[PDB]
């Protein structure tokens, strides 16, 4: 599981992400893009985005970071039982965006990148671990669901 003690770390570094969702989100699809170029290939509006200063002058970009760390956070914060937000968000990733799994795993990892960046002192190896756990049950049932659709494998 995610322990009641490790969904607490989570949830409480969350909570800062909150008081800010749109300069996280920013930062993290840019870590992504660039970590994994391929990603932006994904994107048909953010293809124009060659340099990072045009990524961060994007406002279109930003809504997106938006809109992918406010479900993202909606997940989190319904911590195991988190079905019926996960079920919409596989179908349209599977059989439209056609975002392979490995996708996901990026992303996961430029999340836990900026948020040590922005948060030290309350994102320790503790935090960390408890984070990890929790973006792998999220990329886990999402895998479940691309199976069932015949996606990924
Ligand atoms: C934590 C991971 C992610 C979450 C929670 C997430 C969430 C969302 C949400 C809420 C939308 C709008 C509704 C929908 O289409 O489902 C969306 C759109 C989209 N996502 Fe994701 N997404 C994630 C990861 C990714 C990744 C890894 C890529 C690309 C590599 C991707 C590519 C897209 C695309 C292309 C769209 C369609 C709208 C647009 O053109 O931006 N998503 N996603």
């Amino acid at each position: 599981v995610l322990s009641e003690g490790e969904w607490q770390l989570v949830l409480h570094v969350w909570a800062k992400v909150e008081a800010d969702v749109a300069g996280h989100g920013q930062d993290i699809l840019i870590r992504l893009f660039k970590s994994h170029p391929e990603t932006l290939e994904k994107f048909d509006r953010f293809k124009h985005l060659k340099t990072e200063a045009e990524m961060k002058a994007s406002e279109d970009l930003k809504k997106h970071g938006v809109t992918v760390l406010t479900a993202l956070g909606a997940i989190l914060k319904k911590k195991g039982h988190h079905e019926a937000e996960l079920k919409p968000l596989a179908q349209s990733h599977a059989t439209k965006h056609k975002i392979p799994i490995k996708y996901l795993e990026f992303i996961s990892e430029a999340i836990i990148h900026v948020l040590h960046s922005r948060h030290p002192g309350d994102f320790g190896a503790d935090a960390q671990g408890a984070m990890n756990k929790a973006l792998e049950l999220f990329r886990k049932d999402i895998a479940a669901k691309y199976k069932e659709l015949g996606y990924q494998g």
